């Protein structure tokens, strides 16, 4: 079947990594939800802004497909940039929209997990003193509404680069939010924390970069697959990624990158044809 | 207030024009729906595929903003590439998803019109003999469900390049669909037809190109604004477009193109700063 994963949070969940700084992930077994149905995943996955880029859900799915050669993983993009915990209130629009997206997804897939990452917009002037209780109502409503009382919900921490440079300089209370995120995970059932140590950011000083967003996805899967808290970065983080990048592509996959090259006008029709035949004639 | 317009149809409504072949439209008074709420419009508007590009809704909105300097126009992207009239059935997922999107939009805007363009996937082996009756049920359900019994619904024809080259060669019955589209418009209340004469296509032989997609948008507005059938192309089509391209941008707008240039890594932070001050210091 199709195992779907709901994506919730701020811009760091939707992904802002520069897609030209990390290798493309073309996995015919990884899919994204486009206006209610499944389509082959191609970053930007969570296109909430014209600037959406590399997400952590990319490597998460790639790593997931390697541990499950049989099924297909479906991603449900519902992250909103700049959104704060208050904007995610049950009565909220971006929460009720996430529900409708999830439901559309589960009428053709099975919701297996929920990926959450948010907190930059709450890393200032207190309001971290109410973050927990706020999150509890959101998670509670999610499990109830979507009828998933025990599926693992993974939550990541905030980058240590916050509260220092430009767009991120206003987030001086990020570490106070991390404590609430951690606490929430330990105390709440079926919730796991994922450290963001070592992760770096783009020039804006607030968004995690592509490279770091790729490692971040592995830690998310590491937590999900083993149902544990990832308090430290995985050791084979770099090599683990290259191992997925080296994977040989299917005929359908390499025909896809070519169909797209042509669709975007990057190559001629005859050049597209010649390239398609090479794939067809190729041995193995 | 915010006047919203629901976009329905196939890939030629979602837009597949190459964004690098036509000038960018940056209008702070034109917005798009991103996961339930309004955000400043930036093409691709209807991102249903990683290949989504220039849509006809772009120039439609630009022309609309010039005849209404007071309000803001909101676009609701709900077009699915490759979808056929059958996939748009009331019980369908991409129809029920369009409804939920429209409703989310109207709880913060007023649905003023519906833009429809579809039929390439029905331009083969008959089934054009059932297109009308099929469309009637879809339109009927839309007005009833969304409580908009008299808002103008505009429908465009199919390109004359269809049924001849590559990806479009299979659409040999396009002209039979056009007749049904036309008929439907004349007979049905508050429905207007928009010819696609003169419009050209990209190399794939099936998708209307950026230039043509821009002219196509004007004809849509021409029909909507005057509540009439556009059976011929507008005469000042080219100049009418340049007139909108020449428009001087607002301070907020030019600050936006700069905020994006930086957000995408196209410029340095200091270069971004320097550019922001120039905008601030500028006289008029």
């Amino acid at each position: 079947m199709v195992k779907s994963f709901l994506m919730l949070g701020q811009s760091n969940m939707a992904g802002r990594g520069f897609i030209n700084e990390v290798p493309m992930i073309y996995n015919e077994r990884i899919q994204m939800l486009r206006n209610g149905r499944w389509q082959m995943m191609t970053e930007p996955i969570n296109y909430d802004r014209p600037v959406s880029g590399i997400s952590l859900a990319g490597s998460f799915a790639d790593a997931w497909s390697q541990k499950n050669q049989e099924d297909i993983i479906g991603l449900i993009p519902c992250a909103e940039g700049g959104s704060s915990i208050d904007e995610w209130a049950l009565d909220g629009v971006l929460f009720r929209h996430a529900l409708t997206e999830a439901k559309f997804a589960m009428e053709s897939s099975e919701l297996t997990g929920i990926l959450w990452h948010q907190g930059e917009s709450d890393s200032l002037n207190g309001n971290y003193k109410v973050y927990y209780k706020k999150l509890l109502l959101i998670i509670e409503a999610l499990r109830k509404e979507l009828n998933v009382p025990d599926i693992p919900i993974i939550i990541g921490g905030l980058g240590d680069f916050l509260g220092k440079e430009r767009f991120g300089k206003g987030c001086t209370e990020y570490n106070f939010i991390n404590k609430e995120l951690q606490k929430f995970a330990f105390e709440q059932d079926n919730c796991y924390f994922v450290t963001a140590s070592g992760l770096t950011c783009n020039p804006d000083g607030i968004h995690i970069d592509a490279i770091s967003q790729r490692k971040f996805g592995l830690r998310y899967f590491e937590a999900f697959f083993n149902r544990k808290h990832v308090l430290e970065p995985l050791i084979n983080e770099n090599e683990l990624l290259n191992l997925n990048y080296a994977r040989t592509h299917t005929k359908a996959e390499k025909i896809y990158i070519k169909s797209m090259d042509f669709a975007l006008g990057k190559i001629s029709y005859d050049e597209f044809t010649s390239e398609l035949m090479k794939i067809n004639n190729d041995l193995e």
